[PDB]
């Protein structure tokens, strides 16, 4: 909408306050100017129509419990919006500064959000598996990293290929959330994911097997749920981004850790100069390895530390 650019203030699904850029016309709504062609944030009124409506609120004030989901999105998609620009000089998730669109109170107890092909879509979860899903910075940055994989590599969502999608969701959810540098971990989801219960995760890339996915392709899943496996050989990859960053041994295999930079910057040359719509997980391999090359050198410890975790997870 037309309007004038605000500073409202609320509280996120945790609790937290934070200020959120908003624009003025008759009502403030949750569109950011601040960042590209904006940041707009919509409700879904716990239906499935989408987006819903742009969110509009009285007095720039949004510390009501309704509230606290959409402030989350807002924010943290202008989080990630800042991490690509600011890291990676990349202008939104089409590279040519795309309004991100997302919306919030999608359906009743959804336990999921996504990414439709055009928009981010959190739901409320059910209370028990999931509170709010926008409030966890790893996932908003998770679902804005489909788009940009959409955009990009375009690696189609199933086997091999979704698998890869899905890591790059979370390898890049995680460096979003070591960039906002509030409780950042290598695990996916903690924020959000079952209130009830302390320390866990929806999944780790620190330690996939934890929670029942594989860190070893000899460990990949052939079957045909979950699209062939997406959110579960995710974790063969997941090790592999991690032992890349951290180091470790694994499967008696070391690797030197390069830290989570330089992770980023090959990983992010990967998706946009090398994979494709099919590649498999030699072939992420391969482009790791160029990526490196291109950035450090045929000679550097990048290069050979990258060897070394695809090595340590099984991936030749
Ligand atoms: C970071 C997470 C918090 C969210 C993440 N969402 P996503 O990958 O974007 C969902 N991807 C999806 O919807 O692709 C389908 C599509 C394709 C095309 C258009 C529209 C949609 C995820 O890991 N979801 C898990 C959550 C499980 C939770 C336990 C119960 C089981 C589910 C899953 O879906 O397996
Ligand atoms: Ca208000
Ligand atoms: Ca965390
Ligand atoms: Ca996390
Ligand atoms: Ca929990
Ligand atoms: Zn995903």
């Amino acid at each position: 909408i037309t309007g004038t650019s605000t500073v409202g203030v609320g509280r996120g699904v945790l609790g937290d306050q934070k200020n959120i850029n908003t624009t003025y016309s008759t009502y403030y709504y949750l569109q950011d100017n601040t960042r590209g062609n904006g940041i707009f944030t919509y409700d879904a009124k716990y239906r499935t129509t989408l987006p819903g409506s742009l969110w509009a609120d009285a007095d720039n004030q949004f510390f009501a419990s309704y509230d606290a989901p959409a402030v989350d999105a807002h924010y943290y998609a202008g989080v990630t919006y800042d991490y690509y620009k600011n890291v990676h000089n990349r202008l939104s998730y089409d590279g040519n500064n795309a309004a991100i669109r997302s919306s919030v109170h999608y359906s009743q107890g959804y336990n999921n959000a996504f990414w439709n092909g055009s928009q981010m879509v959190y739901g409320d979860g059910d209370g028990q598996t999931f509170i709010p899903l926008s409030g966890g910075i790893d996932v908003v940055a998770h679902e804005l990293t489909h788009a940009v994989t959409d955009y990009t590599a375009g690696l189609i969502y199933q086997n091999e290929s979704g698998a890869i999608n899905e890591a790059i969701s979370d390898i890049f959810g995680t460096l979003v959330e070591f960039y906002a540098n509030k409780n950042p971990d290598w695990e996916i989801g903690e924020d959000v994911y079952t209130p009830g219960i302390s320390g866990d995760s929806l999944r780790s890339m620190s330690d996939p097997a934890k929670y029942g996915d594989p860190d070893h392709y000899s460990k990949r899943y052939t079957g045909t749920q979950d699209n062939g496996g997406v959110h579960i050989n995710s974790g063969i990859i997941n090790k592999a981004a991690y032992l890349i960053s951290q180091g470790g041994t694994h499967y008696g295999v070391s690797v030197v850790g390069i830290g989570r930079d330089k992770l980023g910057k090959i990983f992010y040359r990967a998706l946009t100069q090398y994979l494709t719509p099919t590649s498999n997980f030699s072939q992420l391999r391969a482009a790791a390895v160029q990526s490196a090359t291109d950035l450090y050198g045929s000679t550097s410890q990048e290069v050979a530390s990258v060897k070394q975790a695809f090595d340590a997870v099984g991936v030749k």
